């Protein structure tokens, strides 16, 4: 495959900043919903608005969590099923959090839209084309963590 370089190129100037990139992605989540906000339960309470989670050093933890799980799933683009069972744990985990499958295509969407405002006219209709496949991957693995 040829998108897999593709992949590789624009993750490298997001990732040298992902603190920074990963703080728009979640900027952008809370922006198209909100209900989320309050999965998060640092020291026993709900943040009440966006704000008030760039303010968490637990949040911002987690933000480089994401980050390091995409880099994960970038480095091996060619190779995920590598990435299954650890991306299954990682869903049923999410689960319990109270993370449904229907949120994961919103995280989707800030992701794209956080590689669109980075990349500006680098990203070309193949890149998203290349981001929805990689990440349709990884929540493929991930959706494995829930039970019918
Ligand atoms: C709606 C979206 C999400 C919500 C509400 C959410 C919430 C949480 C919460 C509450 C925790 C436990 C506390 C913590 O460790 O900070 C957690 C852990 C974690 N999250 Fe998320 N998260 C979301 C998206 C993601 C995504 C997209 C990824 C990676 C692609 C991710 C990766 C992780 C990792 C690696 C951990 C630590 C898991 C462990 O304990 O082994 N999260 N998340």
């Amino acid at each position: 495959r040829p998108e897999s370089e593709l992949i590789r190129q624009s993750w490298r100037v997001v990732s040298r900043s992902p603190l920074e990139h990963g703080t728009v992605l979640f900027a952008r989540l809370f922006a198209l919903e909100p209900s989320l906000l309050p999965l998060f339960q640092y020291n026993g309470r709900q943040f009440s608005s966006p704000e008030d989670s760039l303010s968490s050093p637990e949040f911002l933890d987690h933000i480089r969590k994401v980050m390091l799980v995409i880099d994960a799933a970038v480095t091996n683009v060619e190779d995920l099923s590598s990435l299954e069972e650890y991306l299954t744990s990682l869903g049923r985990k999410h689960r319990a959090v109270g993370v449904r499958l229907s949120s994961w295509s919103t995280v989707g969407e800030s992701l794209l839209y956080m590689l669109e405002k980075s990349l500006g006219p680098d990203f070309t209709p193949a890149t998203r084309t290349a981001w929805s496949r990689l990440y349709g991957a990884v929540v493929q693995a991930m959706s494995r963590g829930w039970d019918g």
